[PDB]
């Protein structure tokens, strides 16, 4: 369980993300695909993209980045009370997309790395720790739902 102080560190860096969610989403997805190429293969929509330049130029990829970060943002704003938000996400990612917990760990790493690079003013050691804790809680609860839904993850 995160403290209120920890949630505020999470929300204060997220306030900067929301200055330009599209730009942040591009950076995170590109980092994910570059650092772990196998994750791109899960996207039948995007696996044709060969280079970072093509990824950067993809309006469709930008749109999805916005969708992902807005969904995550809505979860973080619930400060742990995210049961309703997590249900449809868990089901689609378990049953349709088939996304292992390992891959959710990869995107968490991508999120942390981008926030660290972009936002040293609001992503110092305490803030990064709080964001890690929040993303760990996300993955923990998703993993629990995965098993309920009949997916190993
Ligand atoms: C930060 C954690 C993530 C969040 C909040 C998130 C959110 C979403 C949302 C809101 C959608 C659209 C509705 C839906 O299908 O549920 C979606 C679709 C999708 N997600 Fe995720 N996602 C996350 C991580 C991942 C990862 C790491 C992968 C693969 C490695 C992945 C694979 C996909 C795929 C393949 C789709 C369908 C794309 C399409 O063809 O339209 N997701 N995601
Ligand atoms: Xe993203
Ligand atoms: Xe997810
Ligand atoms: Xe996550
Ligand atoms: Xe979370």
């Amino acid at each position: 369980v995160l403290s209120e102080g920890e949630w505020q560190l999470v929300l204060h860096v997220w306030a900067k993300v929301e200055a330009d969610v599209a730009g942040h989403g591009q950076d995170i997805l590109i980092r994910l695909f570059k650092s772990h190429p196998e994750t791109l293969e899960k996207f039948d929509r995007f696996k044709h993209l060969k280079t970072e330049a093509e990824m950067k130029a993809s309006e469709d990829l930008k749109k999805h980045g916005v969708t992902v970060l807005t969904a995550l943002g809505a979860i973080l704003k619930k400060k742990g009370h995210h049961e309703a938000e997590l249900k449809p996400l868990a089901q689609s990612h378990a049953t349709k997309h088939k996304i292992p917990i390992k891959y959710l760990e990869f995107i968490s790493e991508a999120i942390i790395h981008v926030l660290h690079s972009r936002h040293p003013g609001d992503f110092g050691a305490d803030a990064q720790g709080a964001m890690n804790k929040a993303l760990e809680l996300f993955r923990k609860d998703i993993a629990a739902k995965y098993k309920e839904l009949g997916y190993q993850g």
